[PDB]
């Protein structure tokens, strides 16, 4: 079958589990689930690894190191005409010296300038604030808390069925969410992918998965930890102390790390590149600075030194 | 000197803190995008017909967001309204935010011009026709609809019947608007003008 | 459930939202701080005078 | 040295907005006071001794 | 009794005394210094 099989209502079995029950086949080599009703069913040797449900996520955007976003917070068209007024005030002075009227001029325009960097640094000051006051999200619960964002499990999933008999406020509400909207639900993996790579979509999946496509995609990314215990156990025939003998062998295996090695062998390999604005931190880039370059522009007069 | 330069100095420190809490506070939170805005504030009332296909489906929802929804319209008589359109008569009036089905609100902002549907679309319901037990006739009207689906011709009578869409702007470049600087202006113009008038 | 028993007979009464910060039309909290350094100007001036 | 006056200007200002995001946003962060926190959320791993 | 919830001291803290690299990026003061210094002897070789 195109599953891994489970037992619905009749006690009759199907997939890999029937298979061991019949002892037709003599061990299970594949992910499968370990549920108390399986394995009463059939013995399952200790999990070759264990897993979760993780996150798989669209690449967070609005990477733009550029001058003109570090003069965000302030209309240019206002400070082309707080210019205007100051270069209007200079000639004002300068025609009008041909006394307490400049002085008093001159601290109108003093308070003018407190008034209006007072309002800049206010302004970028409530930019950054909210930039910096949300984050990503990175736990279920998050998701269970809002709403704005589709997210969803694979129908028919092993995460499903863990879900069904799992009864935590996240859960629930999940489970709500799943009911009350069946256009954030699918029955592939690949399905999902495309969701997640079309709307900011939120998929949740056997952890093991999502590392596999992470690491062999760079427009995606995975984020949040184990929220289950799932175990991959290996199945055996009633009886059989080749059962321990599994376990011992998978127990020695840990030890040596063959597993890890191969692992990377098939999971690991992928080249995504790193950015500095994963802490939730702006300074030190072209956010926060830039202007050095401009400092260039008053030297072209400052090598006049005789007409 | 110094004891003004400090007086000075903590003044506009003061003036500035106060500016800065002010356009933070109005900018921390958006006028109005999704229901989870009414999840995070309270500024604006919200509610629907007491007793209504919406407040029970609130009850049945397990989402925390329409749980505390339906919480604080139970702990806010206020919000409640015997009848929907005295709840459409109070959002057109006064400060208060209606839930309701979405093609009721989608009607009455074709029908009107200073009201505005608000919010995507949250739910999935749906309207029937009722069948009898028994009856062939739901299986051929099912297909009949069906194919009246692929047809698309739903569409042609809901424009058809539902055609009333009447005729907005960001301001989001500094504190308050562009129009932030006009008193700056005036008050310099009448400055300026008291440096000519006496000749010494 | 005497738990709930309590939280039964000690279901108090609603309270409108309180906790969001607000900041709109806050002066110098009524009082400011000119008064110092008026009384300093004064007591200075009498003995410069000297 | 008006483009220094503005560079100063700037850079406390961004100071100034940073540090004082991160005090709000401390004041506003709230620990733990009640199991009830406990159970709402599930980011956070608690146990007790069996038996 | 009831029960009681175990946990840490809130964890956050200041090195001391720094109190100004932590809020603002050292490579910022260090570009700060830098310009500092470039307009410091602008005026030196102007006038002179």
């Amino acid at each position: 079958d195109g599953k891994y099989g489970a037992q619905d209502d009749k006690g009759q079995w199907n997939g890999m589990v029937k298979e061991l029950i019949d002892h037709k086949a003599d061990l299970a080599v594949a992910p499968l689930t370990i549920t108390h009703v399986r394995e009463k069913a059939i013995d399952f040797s200790k999990p070759f690894m264990t897993l979760g449900v993780s996150i798989l996520y669209r690449k967070p955007n609005g990477t733009n190191p550029s001058v003109f976003s570090f003069l965000n917070p302030l209309s240019p068209d206002i400070w082309m005409y707080v210019l205007l007024a100051y270069l209007g005030v200079s000639v004002v002075l300068f025609v009008i010296a041909r006394a307490l009227s400049t002085r008093i001029i001159g601290g109108i325009w003093w308070f003018f300038t407190l008034i209006i960097i007072s309002s800049y640094t206010a302004n970028l000051a409530a930019f950054l604030t909210v930039e910096r006051m949300e984050s990503p999200i990175d736990s279920a619960d998050d998701l269970a808390k809002q709403t704005k964002i589709e997210y969803g499990a694979v129908k028919d999933g092993a995460t499903m069925t863990f879900f069904k008999k799992s009864k935590i406020s996240t859960f629930e509400k999940m489970w709500a969410f799943m009911s009350s909207k069946p256009s954030a639900l699918v029955k592939n993996n690949e399905e999902g992918i495309q969701r997640t790579l079309t709307a900011d979509y939120a998929l949740l999946m056997e952890s093991t998965t999502i590392e596999y496509i992470t690491q062999r995609n760079c427009n995606l990314t995975q984020i949040g930890g184990l929220i289950d215990s799932k175990g991959y156990g290996i199945g055996t025939p009633m009886g059989s102390p080749y059962r321990d003998k599994i376990t011992i062998a998978i127990l020695q295996l840990q030890e040596e790390g063959k597993l890890h090695i191969m692992k990377e062998k098939w999971w690991r390999g992928s080249g995504c590149p790193e950015e500095e604005n994963k802490e939730a931190s702006a300074l030190g880039i072209q956010k926060i600075g830039g202007i050095f370059i401009v400092l260039a522009a008053g030297l072209v007069l400052s090598v006049l030194v005789a007409v």
